[PDB]
C-alpha cells in the first residue's frame, strides 16, 4: 500500500479538489490500481441531508450514499466506483466512536479524541484504502487522501494529528505530503508569505511536506520558487505550479511536464510495486487517451449550444455532474460545447407580466440551442417553464434529453399537448386536488445502482443503439415519484414507448418517442456514471444528436 | 490387457489427440476390441462448468456426462461409445481419494499423494479400461492412454508417477509409451534439441520410451532420424514423422507405411492376444473402408457449400462436433466440401445501420450456400439472424438441418411467419414479459442417450427414411427449454408435423416440413453419434440433398 | 508484513520443525508480532482422520480444529493461539478449489493447477497471515512459513511454484527463504553433495536460498563452510549449523550465536516495521526469560519422576504435548525430568499369566515414581491398569493428575474401591451389557477451547490456587464420554469434590479429592494451552507436588 495526502492551504477555497482528482490520474497512468479518499471537516453525516443551494448538487453512489461532489471528481478523472465509506467527515467518525462508546468497545476506558478517536481516523482509512474500486475486486496499490478544510484550523484538527501519527503507523516511503499553497500577487511582485506562514503550521502540526502547489495568477518566477525553496526544504524542481490552462482536463499534463509522475515514482519507490503488462499497457494506453482527448480539445472549433432548462441556474454547482457529463460528450464528438442557462421559470407566459427581457432572453437562448436538456431538477416552482420547452423540443424537432425530473415532465407534457388532458398534472406537486389524471405517484426512496432491462420490441430505438444493444443497463438512481404505470398502456399507442423497465416491469425507466430524431426520457440519473474518457450513453446521444452525425457515434460505439 | 500410452511434448499444444486417436484406429484393424482413456490435468470435475468460448465445445456421452472433446475424438475414429470414467482428470481424481478420507477407507492412515493417491490412479484405469465400449459386453483388448498436460509438469505429475508404477502393477509387454515431440526448423535445420530435453525428463521421471513421434514441418531428414536414435535408445525405425497431409483421415495410413502395426504387433506380443475370424475379418474388412473413404477423399472434386449459421463463429472448436459430422457426411457423399461461417448477428438488419460489409458479407455467404445448418447454439444474442436464416431456408427451398437451437428457432420462425403470430418469442430469451404466445417452455436439465419414437403417420418423411424406417432412434440430448407442446396441434395442421416424440408423447424431438426438398429440425444433438464410417442420419440427408442425389443415398441407406 | 519460508531438505525426516518454531522465537525477542503457517503435503483436510499411532498424537485447536502436531510447536514457543485455516495441506486447498468449481467462482475458465490453484495458495497465505494470534486483535509483523516434505518432490509440487510467485506477488525484502539441508558424515569426513543437490533442485524450483541450515553430526568445518558458500551463492557467515544440543530450548541461542537475528533484521529490513516500547522491551524481556530459563536448565539436577501409565507407550509421539509440557512445568520447579514410561497392561495381574518380566517391571517403574499421570488415552483396551494406578495413587498418597480418560478411570476406580460397587463400569467400554452402574454416559462429540466454571465452595482446592483462584477457566476439550451426572452427588459426599463444570452445570470437568497432597482429575486436555514461559497449572501442580513445595509454587503464582 502507498498514500499520497493532497492538504494544506492558506485560504480554503483554493481549489485542491484537480490537485487530488489529477495527481491520482498521473498515477494511474504508470497503471497502478488507484483509489480515492475525500476527508470533509464539516459534521454532516453524508450530504442527503443539505440542499443544492448550500454548496451544490448531492451526489449518488452504487450504495445509494448522497455524498460529496469531490467524490465525483475522482470518480470520473480515475474510472473508479466509490463507496460512501470513502467520504470521512467529522460527523461520520465523530457519530461512529460516539455510537462505540454506548456500545462499550473501549472496555470503559475513557475515549480522549488523541489515541483513540485518531486511532480510528487511522484504522478507517487503512479498512477503506483495501476496497476494490476497478471492474475486478483487486485491492488499490496507492490511495489519494484529499484533506478538506485547511491544515491549521480547529475542524482539521484531529485529522492532522491523525495524519501526524499515520506517517509512521504506515511508513514513510510509503506516504507522501502534497501541500496547496496560495502565492499573491500585488502591485506586479509575487507574495510567498501566506505560503512560508502555512509551511511555519504544517511543520508544527507535524506532517512534513514533499509538494509545494502554488495558486498563483501567473507562472512562478525562477527566484520566487528559489526563495520557496529556502523556506520550506523542498528541492526547487519539486514546486510545482497550478496555473489555468484551456480547460481542467489540460492539468494533469501540466503536472507531467512539471516532472510530478518522475517525483511521486522515486518519493514512494513505485518501481517496487507489482504491475503486469494488462496493468502496464493499460496505464499508457490511458495516456495517450488523455493525450488524444486534450488534443481534439485544442483545436476543436464546431460549437454545440445545448440548452440547459431548469430552476437555480445562477448556482451551476447545483448541477456539476450534468455540466461534466455534456464535456465528456462534446470531446467525445469533436464539438466546442456551449451550454446554454435557460432560467425555466422565465419561458412561462406570465413572466411577460412581470419582465419582458426575461421572457425574451429565456425563449431567444432556448430557440437558439442545438439540443435540450431538462436536468433533473429539484423541488417544483419553475415546473410549467420544463413543461414549454418539452413542447418545443417535441413539435420543434430539436434534440431532447430528460433527465429524473426530465422524463416526468416529457409525460406530463406529452398528457398535456398529445393526449389532450389539459388538466393532467405532477402528483409531486398537485397533490392534494385528488384529481384523476395522474402522471406520477409517490412509490419513500428508491436510491443508487440498479438494474434497468429493455422492454421486448425495443430493438429501433436509437437509446438502445447508444447503450450498445445490451439488454440490461447499470445506472444510479433517485425517484420518490415515478410515472403513473396505469397511463403507460395510452403512451405505448401514441408512439411514446416505454424502452426500458425495472426488473419488476411495473416501474418506467426510460422512454424514447417514435419519429424524431433523438427525444429521450431516462429516469435514472445519467451524469453520475460518465467518465472522462466514457460519456454516458444518453448524453453522448444529446451531443451527437446536437451536433449531427448521431449514426456516425452509433458505428464508433457498435463497432 | 494390454496398454498404449500416447504422451510426450516439449510443448503441450502439439497435437496428441491425433496420435492417439489414429494409433488406436491401427489397432482396430488387427480386430483388436480397442479401447481408449483420456488424462486431463485440468482441476475441472466434468466440462459441464467450462463455456464453449474457454477451449471449445461441451460435448455429451450417453451417460449424459459433459466432458472433454477428446473423448469425441477417439469416439468418431473407434466406433466406441465411452463412459464418463474415461475421462481422468486432476478434479476427479484429487475429488474421489479427498472424498475418500472422509468416509475413512484409508484406516486413519497418512494419505500421502506417492503410495495412495497415485494407487487410485492405477487402480481406475485398471476399472476403466475393462469397461465394455463395442455394440457387445465383450471387455477391450488394448486401451490407448492419452496423458494431457505434457511428461516435465506439476499439472502432470501424479499421473507420470502412477504411470511409473503402472510399467511393472501391469507388466512390460503389456505396456508400452508412445513420446510426441517437437524438432523445430529455423535457418533451414532440423532442431532435435527440444526432443533430447524432454527424453532426458522422461527417464528421469521413469516411464521409458517406445516411439518418438516428431512433429516437424517436413519430412525428418535420415541424419535427424539417425541422431534422435542416438539420444534417445529407440532403434532409427522407431522416429515415426506425424506431418500434414490432405486430411487427418490420412494420418493412420501415413503411420501404417511407417510400420507402426508391425511394431506394436511386437512390442506387445499381439498375436497372442485369442482373436475369433469374425474379429480378424472386421478388422481387415474395416482396414478396406478406411483405404476406400481416403481414396474417395483423395479424388472427390464436386463442392457442397453448408452455411453453417450462429454465434462465435471465430472460435470453430466451440463446434468442433458439428463440422466433424459434416466431413463424415461429405465424405461418404463423395463431395468435397466447404463450410460458410455465418456469424448470424450480422444477417439481422440493424447490422446495416453499424456496418454494411457484415451485412453484406453474411447474407452472401448464406445466399451461396447449397444447404443450410442451425448448428445447436448456446445463450439467445444471436436469435434474430438464426431466425432470418430459417425464413430463407423455408421460402428459398434451400436444404435445411437445425439441431437443439435450431429446431427451437425453426418453430419460432414458422409462428412468426407462417402462422402469423410476430410477437412469438423464445422463452428461452424474453422470460419475464410473461406473453402468451410461447414457442418454448422450462422442462432444469434432460441429458444423455435418450429413446426417441416416431410419431405413427410418419412414413413419409425424408428423416424416417434416413434413419432406415426403424420405429425407435438412440441419440443423446441437451436441453433446457424444449418446444410448448400446446402449438403442436396448429403445426401439425399447416405441414409442420413432428416425425418423432419422447415415450410420454408429451415431448417434441423431430419434425419435418412438408412439401420441401429437405428441411428438418432434431432437438436431440446429431453431431456426436457420427463415427468416420457411419456419418449422423440427419447430417447425411443434410450434405446428400445439397449435393443432389438424396433419393440414391436413401437406397445405400435401406439395401 | 514478512515473510520466512524454513524449506528445503535432501531428507523429509530432516528436523525443519524446530528451525522454524526456534527462528519464530528469535524475531519475537525484537518484539515482532510473529505469526506462522504449517504447509501439509498430506491428502488429509484435517488431523481428526488418522490415529495417533500414525505419526504421532491428534492436536485440538481453540475452533476445535483436530490438527497436524507442528502447530503445537509454534504455539509453545512463540505463545500464539492459531486456528484449523494455518495449517495448510495438500487436502485442504485442491478440496477448496474443486469445490469451489462446482460453485463456479472460475467463471467457466478451465482451473488448470498453475494460475488459478497457485493463486489460490498465495491468497491464503495472505489471508492467514493477517488473522489475529496474540493477547490482542494486532496483525502479525512477520510470518513464518515451515513448508513440510521437501523441495524437490511431487507432493511438494504446487507449494514451491506457489512460493515462486509469491517471492514477487509479495516483494523481496518482504520474503526470505531458510534451506534446511543434510551434510553426511562419511570415514570422518563432512559431505556437502546432498546438499548441493538440493540447491540445484531449488534453483530449479525457483525459489532462492538465504540461509543454508544443515543438520550435520558435528560442527562444521571452516573449509566445509567456504565450500557450501562457493557452491550456494550465501556468503560463509550465513550457513548456519543446528547440531544438537543438551535440550531442544537451546536451539533458539545456538542460533543467536550465529548471528541469525542481526542477519534476518538487516536482509528483511526489520527496523523499518514500527514497534512501540511496549512491543520492544516486552521483547527484550522474553530474551531474558528465555536465557534464564536455559541458565536453570544448565545446572539443575535434583530429578522428579514422574509415571506416565497409559497403552502405546512405545510411540512417544502419541503423547508429545504431554511429554512437552512436563518439561516446562519440570524447568519452572527446577526440578529435572525423568518420565517413566509405564505400558499401562503390564500392571493387570493377567501379565503375570503371560510374563512376570513386563508385571515387575511396570509395578517397578510405577511405585518409583514420585508422581503419577494418567495422560487421556485413546481406546478402552489398557483400562485396567490405569484403574490400579489410581488406586495405588489414592491409596498410596503420591501426587496424581489424570487427563480426559484419566479423570474418567480415577472416576471408575473411585466407585470400584471407595463408593464399593465392583461391577462399576467405563460406558466407553462395556456398553451392550445395559448395567445399572455405569460412571459416563455419551454426550457425539465437543471439541476446541471451552469455558469452565468453579463451582462454589472450591476455594480449599489446590487446583484452584493453581488457577489463581479466578471463577472461570478457559482451556481446550476433547471428549465423547463424560462423567455419568448422577454419580456426582455420592462422590461428593465422600470427599471426591467436582471443582469444576460446564456453564450448564449439567457436565462435571475438573475434581481434587480432599485430604490427598495432590489427587485431580481434569476431563479437558491441560497439555496444549502450556507454553515454553507459561506451564499448564494442572502440569505445574503435578510436576511441583512430585518435586516438593506446592505451596512455594501457590507463592509464585499469586505474588
Ligand atoms: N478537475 C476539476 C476539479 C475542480 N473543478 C471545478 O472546481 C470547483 C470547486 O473548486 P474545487 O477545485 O473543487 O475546490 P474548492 O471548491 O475551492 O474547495 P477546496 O479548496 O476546499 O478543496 C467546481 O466549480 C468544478 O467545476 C473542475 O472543473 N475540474
Ligand atoms: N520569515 C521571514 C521572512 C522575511 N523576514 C524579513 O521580513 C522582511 C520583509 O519580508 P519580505 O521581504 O516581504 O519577505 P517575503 O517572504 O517575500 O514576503 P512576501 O512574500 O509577502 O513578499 C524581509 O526583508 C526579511 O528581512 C522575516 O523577518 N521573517
Ligand atoms: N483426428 C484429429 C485430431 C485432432 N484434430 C484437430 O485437432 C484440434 C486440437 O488439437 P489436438 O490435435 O486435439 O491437440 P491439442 O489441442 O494441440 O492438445 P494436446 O496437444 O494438449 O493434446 C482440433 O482443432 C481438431 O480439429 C482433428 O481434426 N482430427
Ligand atoms: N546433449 C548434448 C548434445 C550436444 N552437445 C554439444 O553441443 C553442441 C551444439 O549442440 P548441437 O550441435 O546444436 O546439437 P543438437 O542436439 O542437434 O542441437 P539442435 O538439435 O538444436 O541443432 C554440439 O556440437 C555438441 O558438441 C552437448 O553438449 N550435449
Ligand atoms: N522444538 C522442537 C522441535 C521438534 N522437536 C521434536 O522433533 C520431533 C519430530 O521431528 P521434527 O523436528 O518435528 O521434524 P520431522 O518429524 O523430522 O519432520 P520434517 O522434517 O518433515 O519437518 C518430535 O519428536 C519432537 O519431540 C522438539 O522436541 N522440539
Ligand atoms: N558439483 C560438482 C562438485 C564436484 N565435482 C568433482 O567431483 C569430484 C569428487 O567430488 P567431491 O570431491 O567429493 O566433492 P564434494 O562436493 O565435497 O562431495 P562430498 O561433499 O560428497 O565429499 C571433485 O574433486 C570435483 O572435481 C563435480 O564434478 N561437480
Ligand atoms: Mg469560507
Ligand atoms: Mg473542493
Ligand atoms: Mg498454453
Ligand atoms: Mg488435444
Ligand atoms: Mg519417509
Ligand atoms: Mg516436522
Amino acid at each position: 500500500m502507498k498514500y499520497v495526502v493532497v492538504s494544506g492551504g492558506v485560504i480554503s477555497g483554493i481549489g485542491k479538489g484537480v490537485l487530488a482528482s489529477s495527481t491520482g490520474m498521473l498515477l494511474k497512468t504508470l497503471g497502478l490500481k488507484v483509489t480515492s479518499i475525500k476527508i470533509d471537516p464539516y459534521m454532516n453525516i453524508d450530504a442527503g441531508t443539505m440542499s443544492p443551494l448550500e454548496h451544490g448538487e448531492c451526489f449518488v453512489l452504487d450504495d445509494g450514499g448522497e455524498t460529496d461532489l469531490d467524490l465525483g471528481n475522482y470518480e470520473r478523472y480515475l474510472g473508479i466506483t466509490l463507496s460512501r465509506d470513502h467520504n470521512i467527515t467529522t460527523g461520520k467518525i465523530y457519530s461512529h466512536v460516539i455510537s462505540r462508546e454506548r456500545r462499550g468497545d473501549y472496555l470503559g476506558k475513557t475515549v480522549q479524541i488523541v489515541p483513540h478517536l485518531t486511532n480510528a481516523i487511522q484504522d478507517w482509512i487503512q479498512r477503506v484504502s483495501k476496497i476494490p474500486v476497478d471492474d475486478t475486486g483487486l485491492e488499490p496499490d496507492v490511495c489519494i487522501i484529499e484533506l478538506g478544510g485547511t491544515v491549521g484550523d480547529i475542524e482539521s484538527a484531529p485529522f492532522v494529528e491523525a495524519l501526524r501519527q499515520f506517517q509512521f503507523e504506515v511508513g514513510r516511503e510509503n506516504f507522501a505530503l502534497i501541500h496547496v499553497s496560495l502565492v499573491p500577487v500585488i502591485h506586479g511582485e509575487q507574495k510567498t508569505k501566506p505560503t512560508q506562514a502555512a509551511i511555519k503550521d504544517l511543520r508544527s502540526l507535524g506532517l512534513i511536506p514533499d509538494m509545494i502547489a502554488c495558486r498563483c495568477s501567473e507562472e512562478l518566477n525562477r527566484s520566487t520558487i528559489d526563495k520557496i525553496a529556502m523556506f520550506c526544504h523542498v528541492g526547487p524542481e519539486q514546486v510545482v505550479n497550478v496555473h489555468d490552462v484551456n480547460s481542467t482536463y489540460h492539468v494533469p499534463l501540466l503536472l507531467l511536464k512539471q516532472h510530478m509522475i518522475d517525483y511521486l515514482h522515486s518519493r514512494l519507490k513505485l518501481g517496487e510495486v507489482p504491475l503486469t503488462l494488462e496493468d502496464k499497457e493499460r496505464g499508457s494506453q490511458l495516456l495517450t487517451n488523455w493525450e488524444n482527448m486534450t488534443k481534439n480539445l485544442d483545436d476543436s472549433d464546431d460549437v454545440v449550444k445545448i440548452a440547459l432548462v431548469g430552476k437555480y441556474t445562477n448556482l451551476k454547482d447545483s448541477y456539476l455532474s450534468v455540466t461534466k457529463s455534456l464535456e465528456h460528450a462534446s470531446m467525445k464528438c469533436r464539438r466546442q460545447l456551449e451550454i446554454l442557462w435557460v432560467e425555466a421559470s422565465n419561458l412561462e407566459p406570465e413572466t411577460q407580466e412581470v419582465d419582458k427581457n426575461k421572457f425574451h432572453d429565456s425563449w431567444n437562448k432556448l430557440s437558439s440551442a442545438d439540443g435540450i436538456l431538462v436536468p433533473g431538477g429539484f423541488g417544483t416552482r419553475g415546473i410549467e417553464g420544463m413543461i414549454l420547452a418539452a413542447k418545443w423540443a417535441r413539435e420543434s424537432g430539436v434534440p431532447f434529453l430528460g433527465v429524473c425530473l426530465g422524463l416526468q415532465v416529457a409525460a406530463i407534457e406529452f398528457a398535456r399537448n398529445v393526449i389532450g388532458r389539459p388538466n393532467s398534472s405532477s402528483t409531486e406537486f398537485l397533490d392534494e386536488t385528488l384529481l384523476a389524471p395522474e402522471d406520477q405517484v409517490v412509490i419513500t426512496m428508491r436510491l443508487g445502482l440498479r438494474p434497468t432491462i429493455f422492454q421486448p420490441n425495443s430493438e429501433w430505438s436509437n437509446i438502445r443503439k447508444l447503450y450498445g444493444e445490451v439488454n440490461e443497463v447499470h445506472e444510479r438512481h433517485r425517484h420518490r415519484y415515478e410515472i403513473n404505470p396505469k397511463i403507460v398502456n395510452d403512451m405505448e399507442s401514441r408512439g411514446f414507448i416505454f424502452v426500458g423497465k425495472d426488473e419488476t416491469g411495473q416501474r418506467c425507466e426510460i422512454f424514447e418517442l417514435k419519429g424524431h430524431p433523438y427525444y429521450v426520457g431516462t429516469q435514472y440519473h445519467p451524469e453520475y456514471t460518465s467518465k472522462v474518457l466514457e460519456p454516458s450513453r444518453p448524453f453522448w446521444g444529446l451531443v451527437a444528436a446536437a451536433s449531427g452525425t448521431l449514426g456516425e457515434v452509433i458505428k464508433d460505439i457498435n463497432l
